[PDB]
């Protein structure tokens, strides 16, 4: 009855640490790493006594009241202590930073991280939660832990090995690069729920689910989306606790009944708890059942049955149509669906619905025939320019579209969507469609969280607050914004020096991009041959005065 108790009861103490060090770093995205291991090592003990005694002193609160108590105690000046509970709780959901401002982890040598890592290992630990939590406060919780514990085995392994740095640096670079896309991926998540509602969060699940599970019962699929939303729902919401202990009660269902779900479980659960619920979130798409039955042109109570259960219907109706087109992507099967339930409302309230209805399935073509040509255009023209030139292609087109944009913003986003065709234009005609427009969903969401942050365009705004699904043709039909008059003129950020030499190619690039966007703002109506000339100029620029011994004096220069 007390909840912090059986709280530390079902996760066990350490995963319970870990959970509440991630809630605070993800609300307080500023106090430091000192501050907030004080208070939960002070949450932690008074948890002991709780689970000693559930009805001694403040054990009958809840979490939010606890959680906020000692988060109240700590740039910086909301007030969010807001009286009751209730206003405090969600004035820290709303703060939550998506673009905190923080200056990036600088990744210490090989030796150093080690030595760190053998000193004091918890502590090493837990600032790799507090910082990634801390910069990502819509991060997967629980999914942190497993990185976290990856993040652990890999230190433990490489500091022990003849070339640490060969060992450790290829594996921080992949838990670097899977963070990043996990949170990106749980932050269309907490988008879709918070900012469309549970009921779209769930069709997004009815038809995730149904690619996956194509086997499972439609009534098997309803209670994995009931209980993947509640998940989700408690972890969007900061409840972290209740978020990993169900998802770990979600990991053990879906393992004590494999039979009724699909086949390629059998490696998932055999893995620890924490590789368990990671592995059936990535596990593969079951095969569909042979000879399958299209639809049954069908009922006459299709309209009957669209009004003693609409959402079952449509439900099943997205249940049945996702697990026969595995290579329709979710965002296409929503739109399948919507379309479908929009129809049977005019058809069933006109006069003769079997008619009306009659060729629901042949409108469909189009809807089909969009992404299908869209990626077929578009890995055409990525294959013939490559990664790095194709994202310059984006970063004038878009700052074009939206000039007020900032400069990371677009950098970002573009770079990131960018990296659509690394990732999918390797995939076959049939896995395109969901790894491309999931994928893009994902970045979409991003300049929409990041645009939410600072906003500047009206039009981002309309296709973010439009349907989550129509996302993607919203924006590539923002067309060119004729109205900047302010583009202003400057010659400082167009002034570098001697230290760009000192980071990586990747970093490097990225400012080439940084200057390429700020070129666009100075002139927005720059050709693109006079865009990629001082795109080269530049690249030569700095190529010939590093190979050479000029330090910060060639770099002191000039040119436009
Ligand atoms: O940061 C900002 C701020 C301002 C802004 C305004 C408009 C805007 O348009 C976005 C719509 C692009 C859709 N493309 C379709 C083509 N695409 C692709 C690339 C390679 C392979 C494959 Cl297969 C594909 Cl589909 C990626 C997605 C973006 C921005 N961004
Ligand atoms: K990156």
């Amino acid at each position: 009855k007390s909840e912090v108790a059986h709280r530390f009861k079902d996760l066990g103490e350490e995963n319970f640490k870990a959970l509440v060090l991630i809630a605070f770093a993800q609300y307080l995205q500023q106090c430091p790493f000192e501050d907030h291991v004080k208070l939960v090592n002070e949450v932690t003990e008074f948890a002991k006594t709780c689970v000693a005694d559930e009805s001694a002193e403040n054990c009958d609160k809840s979490l939010h009241t606890l959680f906020g108590d000692k988060l109240c105690t700590v740039g910086e000046m909301a007030d969010c202590c807001a009286k009751q509970e209730p206003e405090r709780n969600e004035c820290f959901l709303q703060h939550k930073d998506d673009n905190p401002n923080l200056p990036r982890l600088v990744r210490p040598e090989v030796d150093v991280m080690c030595t760190a890592f053998h000193d004091n290992e918890e502590t090493f630990l837990k600032k790799y939660l507090y910082e990634i939590a801390r910069r990502h406060p819509y991060f997967y919780a629980p999914e942190l832990l497993f990185f976290a514990k990856r993040y652990k085995a890999a230190f433990t392994e490489c500091c022990q090995a003849a070339d640490k740095a060969a060992c450790l640096l290829p594996k921080l670079d992949e838990l670097r690069d899977e963070g990043k896309a996990s949170s990106a991926k749980q932050r269309l998540k907490c988008a879709s729920l918070q900012k469309f509602g549970e009921r779209a969060f769930k069709a997004w699940a009815v038809a995730r689910l149904s690619q996956r599970f194509p086997k499972a019962e439609f009534a098997e699929v309803s209670k994995l989306v009931t209980d993947l939303t509640k998940v989700h729902t408690e972890c969007c919401h900061g409840d972290l606790l209740e978020c990993a202990d169900d998802r770990a009660d979600l990991a053990k269902y879906i393992c004590e009944n494999q039979d009724s779900i699909s086949s390629k479980l059998k490696e998932c659960c055999e893995k620890p708890l924490l590789e368990k619920s990671h592995c059936i979130a990535e596990v593969e798409n079951d095969e569909m059942p042979a000879d399958l039955p299209s639809l049954a042109v069908e009922s006459k109570d299709v309209c009957k049955n669209y009004a003693e259960a609409k959402d079952v219907f449509l439900g099943m109706f997205l249940y049945e149509y996702a697990r026969r087109h595995p290579d329709y992507s979710v965002v296409l099967l929503l739109r399948l669906a919507k379309t479908y339930e929009t129809t049977l409302e005019k058809c069933c309230a006109a006069a003769d619905p079997h008619e009306c209805y009659a060729k629901v399935f042949d409108e469909f073509k189009p809807l089909v025939e969009e992404p299908q040509n869209l990626i077929k255009q578009n890995c055409e023209l990525f294959e013939q320019l490559g990664e790095y030139k194709f994202q310059n292609a984006l970063l004038v087109r878009y700052t074009k579209k939206v000039p007020q944009v900032s400069t990371p913003t677009l950098v970002e986003v573009s770079r990131n969507l960018g990296k659509v065709g690394s990732k999918c234009c390797k995939h076959p005609e049939a896995k395109r469609m969901p790894c491309a427009e999931d994928y893009l969903s994902v970045v979409l969401n991003q300049l929409c969280v990041l645009h939410e942050k600072t906003p500047v365009s009206d039009r981002v705004t309309k296709c973010c607050t439009e349907s989550l699904v129509n996302r993607r043709p919203c924006f590539s039909a923002l067309e060119v914004d004729e109205t900047y008059v302010p583009k202003e003129f400057n010659a400082e950020t167009f002034t570098f020096h001697a230290d760009i030499c000192t980071l990586s190619e990747k970093e490097r690039q990225i400012k080439k991009q940084t200057a390429l966007v700020e070129l666009v703002k100075h002139k927005p109506k720059a050709t693109k041959e006079q865009l990629k000339a001082v795109m080269d100029d530049f690249a030569a620029f700095v190529e010939k005065c590093c190979k050479a011994d000029d330090k910060e004096t060639c770099f002191a220069e000039e040119g436009k």
